[PDB]
């Protein structure tokens, strides 16, 4: 069997066989040497004796309320924490990009096929003797036994941060425009060729469809007027393939740039929101550029959006993730002085670690009602009925689940999170620890220590055998939580590196683009650095609803 | 009509329309400041005291012979002086990409499709009043007379600088993996999606056209032996694609990554050589690694060969280009701490500079034989019939023509140097003077400035009236060249920025791919550190010719 199937090759070395039973490791500007690379140069000691762990920093952001208060209003100060924030993190990820789960050796096939989501770590090889490599059993436990025994949801667990379903829909909305996985080819390949923030879910990922959802005035969408409402035009109507049972009305049948986002009311209800958000700024383009004609208006439009989904993101969403009293800025002039790499390719890991479905209710609290699972998925007519400001005042209202945890996945969705287990499978995923020690975290060293707990441990052990044979996607949902925190270490130290990357590493963010004549002078420039999730639903929800990401 | 037709905005900054009458310049980060972005700044009144001009730049490197050896035997001073020579050229570059020939300002289309050429300047507005903005005559001068007049070749003018056939051909060769104009798209549009240096005219710029061409055996290409020799497989045998006209039979049509190469046997004698080349290093590393499969073999291979191209561009073609006593490196490691982007987008304008006709000679000569442009046009007979070790012989002994210096196009080639005045044309190329500006040179404020010379200037000026509206391209093949240079000072400092860019670009010169692990260990390493012309013709062609890219 392949020689390096044990991954002996340490601290982010290369494994390269050199013979049928013989390997090498390849050391270069890793810190280390040795057979291994497992001695530590001078220079890496120390600097190993010094660095803080996850947690300790983790601390320290979430505390010390007093101090942060001062220093979120030095300017200069949050500028630098910010500035460290980023450029720590972005280090741990490939670019430009490496593996994927075809090549687990860097080739120009893997560089260049866009389709494949690129890999944190390759995948163990074909011939390995054992599924995650040398260790544990020949199989891995049933994937439906892990499952019910450690993910299924008894009783709802509901996230001690407060997120609610404006937050769990807008996570679902927004990363389905980099997780499009094209099930004609494999869990291991995306339709997301943008890899990062485009808006294809708004705008199309092709040219053909984006041009079938334009209306080619004044540079905005398609859309019709139900009941004095502006929505998404219909399917019938711009000839734009979506996703529908065919017992569905017509009128219901709403085209999006997302084939999927009509599966769930709460993605049209953004779809709708970015929608008249995106026409709302033509309006002001059209006033500031009377002389522009439509195909500017709407390309101009489009970076504007892309500008504030990404200062929403970082300023709103993710510091609400983040637990921190730190304010996270968006703040591309951060990087200007740094060495950074403006472009991203989505890593299936990244994919797999946002399967977050135990944020989703057991019932969905619109106004009066209490929609079941069944009810409420392709059910446009609930979005219609109880209209966006209701919408918004209730999902502001209704808390999510915990994610981390253990136990905590509806039923609703067994289905789905039983082949998240699948598929990583299918994809040769490494195991947890692997990744663990790829994103500089002391490997778990037994199931009592991941989980802070003593029954899923012992479940997990009797299913594993091994903590270094335990998956990734079942430990993220088991973890140990931070304290009255929706995730554990692994998922922020592996998600943070992923999430900030692709959201710099955006064309706008760079230097050449991120001036005010790009978004159409300051104007244009001004929407983008006040943009939040309140003023997005202020502008474009009747009656202006408060709304945030927690309850 | 558009308020930036005049281009008011200097020094990079930004125009943008603010009315139907009215403009305003962005002058963020160009050091400038004022409505037209000309008021400089206290340090940018510094840098620009203490900046020398690119003559000047020149002068250094191309005298002063005996203090470059000492400096190329230096290591450490040879590492200093190579990293500044790639950095204070690639600022000069727009990365991430910015226009294309649809987009004059910055747009997702621009960004996101890789059909496009890139624009290092954007085109001029449909509705300006003449064709380069505002200046000059409502009407350019007939593309024709511009060729006639200053472009046609009259007597054959030898390259000074000594470039001989194989060095033409390397240019026509490697650089045809980039420009792949999509004819059926504009000229404007491209079909080389990988926008660099990925060999896809070896390998096939589609997973299926590569999979034709391999053999799935010890991560080799497929190949005939004919009369002991190794050339490409055929189109009847490989199902491949290819540009042969109805009279060429099934044996001749060899079939290679890039569909054109059957064009001209000197193209052919590349594609041959590399062909070999990759089949050598498939053997190198199957004895390296017995345990490898077809597929790595291959990849890896490729890997290696996108390093020894690179390898020899940078310190056989450019180096032979330059003219400079100073050795050129290709080392990535000197770029690891400064400020740099892994990405690369052909320009429209790297591609129109790269019309190097005038290199073309009148026949070409292969033994005794010379053979006119129709006889060696679409002929792999003469090829077969003399051999590669003759072709190198022949090629490395015969002088290329000089390409600036003005009336040096073969007239066999006449309908393409016209094409490329037309197609700068409709794709509404800004003037020399703008690009000229672009890339922080002085703007010519004559003709008889832009060629040195009195006799082509006075027909220049009969044609164009102005100076500020004088085109690229004809430009860059009539300007005066530097002392006994085969180029102008235009062609160089547009030229060496998109070149570097385009070299150290390529993900394999990135810390992450840059290691021994990539390329299947040290041998793997080795062979793209101490790849040359000399050697790449060595150890794939009969008798281990001797060759370079100047003569002899
Ligand atoms: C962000 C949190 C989140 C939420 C709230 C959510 C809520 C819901 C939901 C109820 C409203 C339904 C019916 C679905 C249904 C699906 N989910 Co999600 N999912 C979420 C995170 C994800 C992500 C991320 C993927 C991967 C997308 C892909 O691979 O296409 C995913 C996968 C899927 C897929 C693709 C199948 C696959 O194999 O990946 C379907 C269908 N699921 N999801
Ligand atoms: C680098 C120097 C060089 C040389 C030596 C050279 C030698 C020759 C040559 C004799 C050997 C002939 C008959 C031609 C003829 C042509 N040249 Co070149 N060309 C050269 C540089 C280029 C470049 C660069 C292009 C652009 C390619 C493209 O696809 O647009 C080009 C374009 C062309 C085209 C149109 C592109 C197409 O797809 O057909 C033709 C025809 N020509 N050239
Ligand atoms: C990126 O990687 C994809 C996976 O390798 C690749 O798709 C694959 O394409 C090949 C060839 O186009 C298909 O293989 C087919 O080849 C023979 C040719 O004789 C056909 O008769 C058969 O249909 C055979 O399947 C693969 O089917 C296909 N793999 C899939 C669907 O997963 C993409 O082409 C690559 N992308 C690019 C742009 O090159
Ligand atoms: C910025 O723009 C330039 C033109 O690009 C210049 O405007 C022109 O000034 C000329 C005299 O110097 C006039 O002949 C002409 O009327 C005018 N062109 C216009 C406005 O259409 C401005 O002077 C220059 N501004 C500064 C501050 O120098
Ligand atoms: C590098 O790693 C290899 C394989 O992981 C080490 O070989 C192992 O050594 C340990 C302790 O002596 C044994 O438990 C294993 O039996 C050995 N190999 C295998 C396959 O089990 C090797 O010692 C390491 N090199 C160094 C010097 O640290
Ligand atoms: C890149 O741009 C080109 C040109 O706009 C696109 O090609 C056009 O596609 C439309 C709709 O599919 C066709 O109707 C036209 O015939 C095409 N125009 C041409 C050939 O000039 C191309 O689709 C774009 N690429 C991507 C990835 O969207
Ligand atoms: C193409 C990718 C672009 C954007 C990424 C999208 C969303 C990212 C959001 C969350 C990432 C996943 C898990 C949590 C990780 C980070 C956010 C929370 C805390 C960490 C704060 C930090 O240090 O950045
Ligand atoms: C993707 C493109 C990558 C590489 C292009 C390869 C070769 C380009 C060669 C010539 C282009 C034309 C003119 C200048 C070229 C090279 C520089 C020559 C002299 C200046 C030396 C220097 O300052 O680097
Ligand atoms: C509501 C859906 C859950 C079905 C669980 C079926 C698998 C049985 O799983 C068991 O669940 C018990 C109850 O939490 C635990 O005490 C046990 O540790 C666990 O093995
Ligand atoms: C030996 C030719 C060098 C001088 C030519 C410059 C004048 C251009 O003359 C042109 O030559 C073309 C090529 O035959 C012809 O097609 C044109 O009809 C002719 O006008
Ligand atoms: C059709 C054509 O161009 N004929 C040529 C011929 O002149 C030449 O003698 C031979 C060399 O091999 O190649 C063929
Ligand atoms: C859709 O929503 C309506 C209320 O708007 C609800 O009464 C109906 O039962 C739902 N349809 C289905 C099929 O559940």
């Amino acid at each position: 069997h392949h020689p390096c199937c044990s991954n002996p090759c340490q601290n982010r070395g290369e494994c390269m066989s050199t013979g049928f039973d013989q390997y090498k490791c390849d050391c270069t500007r890793t810190g280390f040497y040795g057979e291994n690379c497992t001695t530590p140069e001078f220079l890496t000691r120390i600097k190993l004796l010094l660095k803080p762990t996850p947690n300790t920093v983790h601390y320290i952001l979430t505390h010390f309320k007093g101090v942060w208060n001062i220093v979120n209003n030095i300017p200069f100060l949050r500028s630098l924490i910010m500035k460290y924030v980023l450029t720590s993190r972005s280090y741990l990820i490939d670019s430009p990009p490496t593996y994927n789960v075809h090549y687990g050796y860097k080739s120009w096939e893997a560089f260049s096929n866009l389709s494949y989501y690129t890999r944190a770590l390759p995948p163990v090889a074909d011939d390995c003797p054992t599924p995650m490599g040398v260790k544990g059993n020949k199989e891995l436990p049933d994937s439906k036994e892990v499952l019910e025994k450690v993910l299924l949801r008894r009783e709802f667990i509901p996230d001690p941060q407060g997120s609610n379903m404006m937050f769990a829909f807008f996570a679902q909305h927004f990363t389905h425009q980099f997780f499009k996985t094209d099930h004609k080819r494999g869990p291991g390949f995306t339709r997301g060729l943008g890899h990062g923030v485009d808006l294809n879910h708004i705008y199309g990922e092709t040219l053909d469809r984006q041009h079938k959802l334009r209306l080619f005035k004044d540079g905005k969408l398609k859309y019709q007027v139900i009941g004095g409402e502006v929505y998404p035009p219909t399917v019938k109507d711009t000839q734009v393939e979506m996703i529908y049972p065919p017992h569905i009305p017509e009128n219901l049948q709403f085209a999006v740039g997302q084939e999927v986002f009509g599966l769930v009311p709460g993605l049209m209800m953004y779809a709708t929101i970015w929608l008249r958000e995106h026409n709302r700024v033509c309006d002001i383009l059209k006033q500031e550029h009377p002389e522009w004609g439509d195909e500017q208006l709407f390309q101009t439009s489009r970076l504007i959006l892309i500008g504030e989904t990404i200062k929403i993101v970082i300023e709103d969403y993710v510091q609400h993730l983040s637990g921190y009293h730190f304010k996270l800025k968006f703040d591309p002039e951060l990087l200007f002085n740094q060495q950074f790499q403006y472009q991203n390719r989505i890593a299936s890991e990244f994919n797999t670690l946002y399967h977050w479905h135990p944020l989703l209710p057991d019932t969905f609290n619109i106004e009066d009602q209490e929609y079941s699972f069944k009810q409420f998925l392709y059910n446009n007519s609930i979005l219609l009925e109880h209209g966006l400001t209701q919408f918004v005042e209730s999902f502001t209202r209704q808390i999510a689940g915990r994610v981390a945890g253990g136990r905590n996945v509806p039923i609703a969705v067994q289905a789905v999170a039983k082949a998240s287990i699948d598929q990583s499978r299918e994809m040769k995923y490494q195991s947890l620890n692997e990744y663990r020690k790829r994103f500089s975290l002391k490997p778990y060293t037994s199931f009592e220590e991941l989980t802070g707990e003593k029954e899923m441990a012992a479940e997990l052990k009797a299913l594993y055998s091994d903590i270094d044979v335990m998956e990734l996607y079942p430990a993220l949902l088991v973890e140990k939580p931070r304290p009255d925190a929706i995730f554990g270490e692994t998922m922020v130290e592996l998600g943070a590196p992923f999430s900030l990357k692709g959201l710099m590493g955006n064309p706008i963010c760079s230097p050449q683009y991120w001036k005010p004549s790009t978004f159409g002078g300051e104007v244009g420039f001004k929407i983008i650095n006040t943009a939040s999730i309140q003023s997005l639903i202020c502008n474009n929800v009747k009656g202006c609803p408060f709304t945030s990401f927690n309850v």
